[PDB]
DNA sequence: AGGTAGTCACAGCTGATTGCGCTGAGGATTAGACGTGCGATATCTATGCCA
């Protein structure tokens, strides 16, 4: 469980106060959902795993 | 006594006025999780088959 750790998205990570440093790989890159992408991703099924 | 400049009484030009339109700030407003229900599916052992 150690070597298991949350993520969070770097606007989440601002929110926490928190500034992704420069050049950082995505630990996990996932499902993207916001107002403007979820309306987007439902105009088209083939960007919603693409996302990411 | 004589005529055109100073003074007063009216005219054109233009700015302020009064209906009415438009932006900028300001205060109002179901998608992964978490489970289970159902269904396909590994799973353990009785016990008598005849060599």
């Amino acid at each position: 469980r150690d070597c298991v750790h949350t993520l969070h998205s770097r606007d989440t990570w601002l929110k926490k106060a928190r500034v992704v440093r420069l050049g950082e790989v995505p630990y996990k890159m996932v499902k993207g959902f916001s107002n403007r992408a979820r309306k987007a991703r439902l105009a088209e099924p083939q960007l919603r795993e693409e996302n990411d």
